[PDB]
């Protein structure tokens, strides 16, 4: 067996095959490095009901995913437990806290904030989740601006975060220790003849045969598989959804004991602080979906987090030290849904698209892709999930350019702009003409979620004719 | 006997209607001229504020639990009242009675130490009278439609809290009073006239002499400086100062109103922001407050703007394209030591109805019935007593309560605007206030501290009005220790 | 009859008045209107004797643009003696007409650089161009402003000769002057103006009565299009006059000081601007908001008010923050619907039109005064004046490109001028947005004429049915003329 | 012994190496400190050869500071030479050291004006003064900026013969030319400098060894006064010097371009400022702010980062908002306790410092190698440089009264920069309420001596302990001087 990827994903799948079967050889590639990786830029958050918004669960296929994050949450305690064990107390706690708190500010769209407020609510009743609505005065450490500050706040029990970089190192550290390989390259090709897998060609120019090709290369993920026969238009395409966050040292060494975050905010950016050990904290998060990988921050990203973070969590961040800003690519699926499971080709898994929560699902759809590969079905609600698939179409046109539009003008109100009170109500209007004629253009039946249209928007004439012939050609193959 | 009531605002005029139908034996004579220079009540929404009116600094003194109790009183008189009121009239005078219900919302526009506090104690409040409400989702507050950074979050629906159109409220005064015999006599008192501790009447400003065994003093802010001439009378009287308020008539962009009062909590030194219905495609939009040591009848550019922008922010966005109808100006009378001149005088037959400052048009019909009551020989309503205008400045907060209060509102003024600043400043200017108005405090007197919404009209006052307000504060010692 | 009738009140009104019965003892001249002064441009305006200040790179680069340029300067020189022969009319107490001799043009951030700068620049070049008396002078020289540091002028202009009139003071003047001169005040509206075999018979007045006369000259600002279209076959040979709604305020200074000179900017987002005028008494004047309505409104809006606060406050002086507010004044400019007067005569024997001034009537009233009287007397008055007259096909001053260039740059200066708080990359994204829907709307209009910009935006937010009118208009227009 | 030991690696130690060395081949020199440079001042600077550029009204108003200005001007005449001859050793692919020849002072209102208005005044002076070539040039000529409109210059400065330097090939250039001329590079820090008999025996290194010497020059930056205090007496005779700290980026630019010249502001509040050196490769950089620091620090705080991102976005180029970020710079600008630099001879023999050269060390370089190569051979060296002699009573170069009034202004200055938006009286209100807490610190502190404000205001927001112990530096360095 070889993984091809060495984040969250890859590692959590080798772990998972090398502890199940102590009969086959498992080796992962990928460099320290990690490129674009997602994981080392991550908090990073259990994220499940912090990451509830209205217009997912107004899909059938959005409350499906959520679901899976519920099911992920109760692996989580196990899944730790099993992977400090290989180690000692000198490695650190994966575990950075069990509760977090999400905070209502007006420094936002009352369409997106208020409305995703309401839908957090409504799903913890719903589940049953174990949760409170709480007194702001009673939410200990933060001294937001008070121009900035939060009116309302939601104590969630059992909804934590996990140190991203001290999971890293458990992982390596745990698929070692159950007879895992580490080879430190990066995957160039996948070779696969008569509909079966033979191996993978390196970029040190060497050839690792196997029977099983497990991918998990983030972003790279579908770039690495469609240039195998017929595949360019039956794997949807995995676009980087970069994202900054920052390590920063408090003035005081101080934390906050439960993680503070905003609902989800224009194209699935959002505010959080992660607490870590040593006096540091994580803030986070931008995202920007881009047609090619970038891996330094815009200033524009970093003026955005601090801004927020200083303004909406404690302004005693702003006297505090830099010590880094991170970037990594989500792997953002052209069609908002992961890519999981079994191909046409024998032998060959693909583990990608996760977006915004891979990491938190990592035990789950670890578990999924082994159970599925020594011949089970998995876990039930992952089969649309499927990587070889027609791109889903989860929302109406209608309902895409709505959003498209609102998370637009979202991006005004999380600034926050000051503008004469007439213009937002004029840039409304002339927003839903230009996007329209865009979603006509690109297919008569495929539309791009929000967070992809506003990059093709504002990309080349030729990027977004070659996304009208990768539409077009996606549609001969599947209609 | 002769009576007469000296000002027609709302206090005024409603112990005249109330002396005129009560006592069909006295003849019953009101000065005051149809401009009502000053007039508090022509520039009022106004609201029927009771829980409204509700802050934590309020129901954390005893004086301010006793206030809050009589405002809940005042509330029920308020339906006979004006039924009592529209009876006089007919359909063409138009309805007193402009709303029935409030709404006060919460936004993020102010000072947190102010606006959460406030609404915490309105919600408090409301539940220990058992008052019927209800905190809604600002989803269901319908009309609204505020700037998104400048939205509320939480909002409360109060029942049977209403308002009235002060204009036609004061027209329905007038013809109630003329209609049980008063008399309207539109000039200005000069002068009270008294010998041998007895009024004997009132000299007017076209040179005449009206003769009197009773007068009423409902001058708002000119109340006691009239009353001061008479002997001794200067430093036993507590000042009223003007609580200088602007406000505005707006024509709605498409002839729309709400169907409530919207509101906030009371904000930076007794502002607050508030739209009161109308009738025929009108609202009311208030209201500043600044307490001046000389009065002023023009708003300022920064009264204005401030008004206008809260209004269109934090209310509703259609009322920046409305048309403005009318700046209104008027001076609530503010009492020195921050409490009501309500009562008799060790002058006989010399009255006094002054200093209610936010709320007496609210409290009104029950402060009309006290004087009138105490004028017949009874004892009127209980715990008004202790707001006799014969009496030494009241102590209601100490000098450190007070420090605290002036330095939180002034940093109010801030987060009201909105501005926005380096993250370091406001801590560096709450420092560095404490020291010029804890110096402030221990120059003006060694026993009298203003009230915040006073001591920051003193700190920006000439040296020589400071001076002569220490002179005053040392006078008044004198005379009661 | 030999009678003249002036219908209008205002300064143009007032001024032809003035001239005709000093020029003609003979003949009895009538002058209409009420003191009320329903959307009176004149009663609000401060006001400033503009011409180099009026000075754009935009107006400084049509012909139409240059001639006007070259009038205003001609007008200037007529100001000394044209108050002289007003104030001599009258006594000391009836005070004053001119506040001040000089101008003081700021250029501070608080705006568009595209029009600001371009416009600075323009003024400085006009001023060299004509050799009239000036200075570039340190902003620390200018006396009593005390502007926001962050709103504060960078560069300063010293205009000599370029002062203001009190407009209230200049309206009671040429009134008691008319009355002087023999003309008779009638305080009525016209309702119609009654004409047969192509010769004005009178006017019909808003009291029911008839008033005879040879004679009938419309000053009726606003109003005065919408009165003469109802003759025969007029409705689309009288180019239509729009409302320009302006507001002011007279503001009574904390200390009862105000400046020596006129304060003002260049003219910014569809022909508004900063400016404060002198006055006598502790008062200064604070102008001067536009919008082009379709309909006349004689109410100031909330945001009006609070715009025109904000950036005498911030631009000007930080007192005027503590300074009371006397009055809100709001008027009508006379905005013709291709941004040219319309002065002369007419088809129609001795009926004559002195309207669609926009921003600068009242500083022309002297030259427009004698130029019509001249015509009325057989003459050919002032010589480049001639191809404003009023019976005319829409002139076409600019190119459709160049109004939907204008159009965008003024929109998004009304941004700037706020001034507005945005992410960076926003800007941009609004100007190109807003290419496409004005373009839509110029072709959708008319395949000949295009709207100049400050109507246009008026236009481009009206109702579907107020557009489809102006199409049907415009089309009528085309008929009649080509 | 006559050894030399330059105990430093920054841009002034290299810099007094090359020149011992080129001019003694007959003694060996050695050069200690470590490539991590931490705490770095030189890595950390864009830099600009800052004359003019640096010219405040302020520094201008003192003798010690228009002597200062002196030295800057007179550095200046040395570069093009010092260049050529360290760009001698080397070859084309090493790179230039020179990034820049010109600079243009830009003045926008996103500042005080009693900063940035007095400073472009003094700034233009100052020029014509010294007869250097310059001009002022219409905004709209400068080359590559694109300012947010609200954030833009109306003036600016163009300034010949005043460049930039890329501060890493410059080390590069030291260290090879240092080789070249026979130097040793031996990278290790000095603990301990040895003296007896008032005479340098030599230095004791981070790794136990012990290095003889008959001369030590002490170029260690902010950490040089620490290293010579230790020595008998000397503790109270050598001003302190503290750490200003400093944020810069590295930027690569969206389209990969840059400007010809240096963009720059005049100082701003506390000795920060806004500029922008071009570099070679699709990169500038951008600078940079100051703290001054009790203890020294290795990273950049949030709020510096921000500020520094939002003024070059706004003011310089918004093309920087989509701009990668690929460093963010921190060095510890040598900040001496009086104002001062600490150049030249001590009590003790061979014993040489040079340092709290604050913000133009890198700038006076070759001036202050020459200098104390001079007094080591038995010269004067330069003329104007006698004051700032490192053994001496802190100076007092401004009045209390000017200093209160510089720490409020400057204060002030933090808002207008931001830029705040307040209510138009909340200003003059903490102008009269900072006054007095800041007249009763200057009191408190010493009853002869005053921080200048850049050390004031670090001193205000210190804890009390921090305050006591500079009460007892302040007494201590009386009792040792009176
Ligand atoms: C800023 C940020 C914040 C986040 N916050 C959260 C959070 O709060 N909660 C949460 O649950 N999740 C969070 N995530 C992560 C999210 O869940 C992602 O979907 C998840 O990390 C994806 O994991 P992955 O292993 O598929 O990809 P990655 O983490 O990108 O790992 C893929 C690896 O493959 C390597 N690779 C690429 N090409 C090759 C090749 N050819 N050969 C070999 N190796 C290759 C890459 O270098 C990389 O190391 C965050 C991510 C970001 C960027
Ligand atoms: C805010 C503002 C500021 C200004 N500032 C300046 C400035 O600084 N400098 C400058 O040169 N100019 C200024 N102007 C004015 C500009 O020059 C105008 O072009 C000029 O005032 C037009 O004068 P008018 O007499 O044509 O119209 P108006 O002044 O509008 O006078 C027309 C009069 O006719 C009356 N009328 C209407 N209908 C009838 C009828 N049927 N019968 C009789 N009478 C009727 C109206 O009620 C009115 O009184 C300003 C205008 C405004 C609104």
């Amino acid at each position: 067996v070889i993984v091809v990827g060495n984040g969250v994903l890859g590692l959590s799948v080798g772990v998972e095959i090398a502890r199940t079967r102590p009969d086959v050889r498992v080796t992962l590639l990928g460099k320290p490095a990690r490129q674009y990786g997602a994981t080392p830029a991550a908090g990073a958050m259990l994220g499940a009901f912090g990451e509830v918004t209205a217009h997912a669960l107004a899909s059938e296929h959005g409350r499906k995913k959520h679901a899976l994050a519920v099911q992920a949450q109760r692996l989580w305690p196990e899944w730790i437990e099993s992977l400090e064990a290989t180690g000692t107390a000198a490695d650190g706690r994966i575990k950075t806290a069990d509760d977090t708190v999400v905070l209502l500010n007006t420094v936002g769209h009352s369409a997106l904030d208020d409305a995703n407020f309401a839908a957090v609510l409504t799903a913890l009743k719903e589940a049953n989740a174990p949760h409170e609505e709480i007194a702001v005065e009673s939410v200990d450490w933060i001294d937001p601006d008070p121009n900035s500050r939060p009116l309302r706040a939601l104590h969630i029990e059992g909804e934590g975060s996990v140190d991203s970089g001290i999971l890293l190192a458990a992982l390596e550290r745990s698929f070692l220790q159950a007879g895992g390989r580490l080879h430190p390259v990066d995957a160039t090709e996948i070779r696969a003849s008569h509909g079966r897998v033979e191996g993978v060609v390196t970029d040190d120019g060497d050839f690792l045969p196997a029977g099983h090709v497990v991918v998990a290369a983030g972003a790279r993920s579908q770039r690495l598989v469609a240039a195998l026969p017929g595949l360019a238009h039956r794997i949807p395409r995995i676009y980087d959804g970069v994202g900054v966050s920052a390590l920063v040292d408090t003035w005081d060494g101080s934390g906050p004991a439960t993680v503070l975050r905003t609902s989800n905010r224009a194209f699935a950016c959002g505010l959080h602080l992660v607490p870590r050990a040593g006096g540091s904290v994580y803030i986070g998060a931008t995202n920007a979906v881009c047609l090619e990988p970038r891996g330094a921050a815009s200033i524009e990203e970093t003026v955005f987090l601090f801004n927020c973070a200083t303004h909406q969590l404690h302004r005693g961040l702003n006297g505090s030290e830099l010590r880094k800003v991170q970037v990594g690519s989500r792997p953002a699926p052209i069609d908002g849904f992961p890519l999981i499971g079994g191909t046409s080709v024998e032998g060959l898994w693909m583990l990608s698209g996760t977006y915004r929560d891979g990491l938190h699902m990592s035990p789950l759809l670890a578990r999924h892709v082994v159970s599925l590969m020594d011949g089970g079905t998995g876990v039930d609600g992952l089969r649309e999930f499927r990587p070889e698939r027609d791109l889903i179409s989860a929302w109406s046109r209608e309902e895409i350019l709505d959003d498209v539009v609102r998370h637009t003008m979202a991006t005004g109100y999380e600034f926050p702009w000051r503008l004469p009170l007439e213009w937002p109500h004029m840039m409304e209007t002339f927003l839903q003409g230009p996007f329209a004629e865009l979603a006509d253009r690109l297919s008569d039946t495929y539309t791009p979620p929000a967070d992809l249209m506003t990059a093709i928007m504002f990309s080349e004439r030729e990027q977004q004719d070659e996304l009208i012939a990768y539409y077009a050609d996606v549609h001969r193959e599947w209609h």
